[PDB]
């Protein structure tokens, strides 16, 4: 019974607020008197291509930026620049802030996103920090500055704030110092993601959860060395294996009796034959969004 | 970018409270002065098979319920049963209960649901009611009392309360009125649901999807009527069409200019060669837990 989940919303829907500069606007993140969002809010239409920020931002007042919680207008006090994130003081320290960090994920690892619409919650989902920097995210216009979490106990571990979609339809964001995952910069101009790879440390926590549910037909006897499988990984444009990773698989391979490297045997096997037409799990196609933390939980 | 999104669960999570007698503990629902939650509580690990409900609950007093909201203990005023749900009046009237309603879900129809472990929420994702009153959800150990909901415009539809998973891994559970959905009752022994059939009207609004997302490739020039479409439906277990379906997916088909038996003609094709190996939305089945409702508003 696996599938993707997403951890509870509710403490960052607390936190969520629309912010508008002139008639550009997007949303916010109103944690204690602070409220962080993409500086691409004081660009006016004709500044979206080829900004420059700090001339933009020299030239504003707090009056000129609208700050809305709900049925709220929060005023801003002082504003500050931080890569490409705004920090507007405001008079009144958000009752709903949760306990709460900023932490940068790295590549393969998920969090869940809540999307978001002129500072209202619109749904929630899971994925992860692709090998390229890139999310495959689900996000419309008006989704600027949504929200990217994991939690914790009672803490939420912000790690992504959503800036852009990219001409191949995936996304693109900073953390919450706004640095940008990745070579990409804050204007409204087409930029293209390196070519991406595919997490093998997720399609082997995939293939372990197969095997618990009942399915290894793709199993074999061969054998390979950590160096041999990696050398083929990445022929085939999958990222290399880390003794690390080796070392995260090890609850999932006691649990089904099937040694890291003859579950990486038997990857190596597919990938250098394919899938004669049979199904894993369901699917043609390897899943790669599904970390060894999921598995084990479900 | 097309993927299963959950409804942001913080109004739900404002109600999850737990309910334990002597050592069995579940969640439960806190509404106004009323906790909702499965009656199997009031079962000890004695009384699981076959219990007779109507003699456990005369046998129990206001004290023999422990109700906690996180910290804070909430003292029993009242109880009763209502099918095979226990209503408990409460001292304190939850100042966080959301404008809702209780709805009894059709099968087809989707919601998402906010997985609980002992009164705290762990996770939310979207599902679908199964033609054979089931579920397919991801429910662990210590979530039953989970609730399963919709929300439109700050008004939460709660139309799930979690009780059960059969032997095949599905999940069986009741309306907040406590009436099961499906053929099923409230007692830890072997059940089985009647044979499953796939949601057709779903599968051709998430084909709908493909097309507005650029997956046009499944198409063709052809096209077929209602009744020589649902004999092909009956021969793979898919459900039968009607014109109330055909007339509920009249706005997608006004949306991509093609015309619902053209999209059967479609569907006829895919079910009949099977796909080639490519996908559809990225995944490579037929997905049949999209509403129309949910196309539109993704
Ligand atoms: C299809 N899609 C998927 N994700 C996104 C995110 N996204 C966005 O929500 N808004 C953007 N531009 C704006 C236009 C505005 C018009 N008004 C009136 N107000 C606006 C505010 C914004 Cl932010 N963009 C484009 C974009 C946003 C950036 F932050 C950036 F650095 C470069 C960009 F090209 C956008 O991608 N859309
Ligand atoms: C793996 N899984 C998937 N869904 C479920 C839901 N589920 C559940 O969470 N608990 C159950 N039995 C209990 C045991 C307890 C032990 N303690 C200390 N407290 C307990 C409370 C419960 Cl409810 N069950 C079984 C079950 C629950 C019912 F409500 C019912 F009518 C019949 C049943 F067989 C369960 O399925 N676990």
């Amino acid at each position: 019974g696996f599938r993707k989940m997403a951890f509870p919303s509710g403490k960052v829907e607390g936190c969520m607020v629309q912010v508008t500069c002139g008639t550009t606007t997007l949303n916010g993140l109103w944690l204690d008197d602070t409220v962080y969002c993409p500086r691409h809010v004081i660009c006016t239409a004709e500044d979206m291509l080829n900004p420059n920020y700090e001339d933009l931002l020299i030239r504003k007042s707090n009056h000129s930026f609208l700050v809305q919680a709900g049925n709220v207008q929060l005023r801003v006090i002082g504003h500050s620049m931080q890569n490409c994130l705004l920090r507007l003081k405001v008079d009144t320290s958000n009752p709903k802030t949760p306990k709460y960090k900023f932490v940068r994920i790295q590549p393969g690892q998920t969090f869940s996103v809540l999307a978001c619409y002129n500072g209202s919650p619109s749904g929630v989902y899971q994925c992860a920090m692709r090998p390229n920097h890139t999310i495959k995210g689900s996000f419309l216009n008006g989704s600027c500055g949504s929200v990217g979490f994991n939690i914790d106990y009672d803490c939420v571990s912000f790690c992504y704030m959503h800036h852009m979609e990219l001409p191949t339809g995936v996304h693109a964001g900073t953390d919450l110092e706004g640095k940008f995952y990745g070579p990409f910069v804050d204007r409204q101009t087409a930029q293209a993601a390196g070519t991406d790879t595919t997490i093998t440390l997720n399609v082997l926590a995939w293939l372990y959860a197969a095997v618990i549910n009942g399915d290894r037909w793709f199993l074999n006897r061969f054998t390979t060395t950590l160096n041999d499988f990696n050398l083929v990984a990445m022929k085939y444009n999958y990222e290399p294996l880390t003794q690390d990773h080796v070392d995260i698989l090890g609850p999932l391979s006691a649990q089904t009796g099937i040694a890291v490297l003859d579950m990486c045997a038997a990857l190596k096997e597919l990938l250098q034959n394919g899938m004669n037409g049979r199904t894993i799990l369901g699917s043609t196609i390897l899943e790669d969004e599904f970390t060894p933390f999921d598995v084990v939980r479900q």
